[PDB]
């Protein structure tokens, strides 16, 4: 409850101190955490309509579903998101027992 | 970029280890957090179309965005959901300096 707070307290600080654009989905691709610059880089003002989306909606080439998939990192693949062309860099994110339960994407300009 | 999937592994660790309901919201009405209990007191079997979706479209007597606009805790609430009868505790959630950047409900069995 008041720990429920802090955590997303400190969400929304990582999120806003990272310059990159990051999409996370979880285990079913649904988004479930996006940063300021990702929502600049898809066309959103804000996390209205784009968290609790599948990825594939408004990424229709993403490849975070292969890293749920597959369990494996991507590195450096060129991607071309709104008429511009960024980087991406996918890693899959593991719970305590080592399962996979989401992926995150980081792109840069 | 390390520091998400931490933060992202802490979270599901977290949501799953607190029995009540929880919903999040941001300053906006948006759903932007949520847990297992939650959801299934909803009848949603994942998160999809609840995060990012307008608090009142899925619990119409939400007192979350009062919340927002008083700054001010609420408790005591009862309410029916899944036909289930819950009492939903509201706090405001404070950035680092003391602004208002959303609420969260807990919902517990009556
Ligand atoms: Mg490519």
């Amino acid at each position: 409850p008041e720990e429920i707070g802090l955590l997303y307290q400190e969400k929304q600080a990582i999120l806003e101190a990272i310059r990159e654009g990051i999409v996370a989905i979880n285990q079913e691709g649904t988004i479930t955490m996006v940063n300021q610059t990702a929502l600049k880089l898809l066309g959103y003002d804000n996390e209205r309509n784009v968290l609790g989306t599948p990825i594939l909606q408004l990424i229709p080439h993403s490849r975070l579903p292969e890293v749920i998939r597959t369990g494996q990192a991507e590195y450096d693949d060129e991607m071309v998101l709104g008429g511009e062309t960024v980087i991406a860099d996918r890693i899959p994110i593991k719970n305590k027992q080592g399962r996979v339960i989401g992926a995150v994407s980081t792109f840069r300009n």
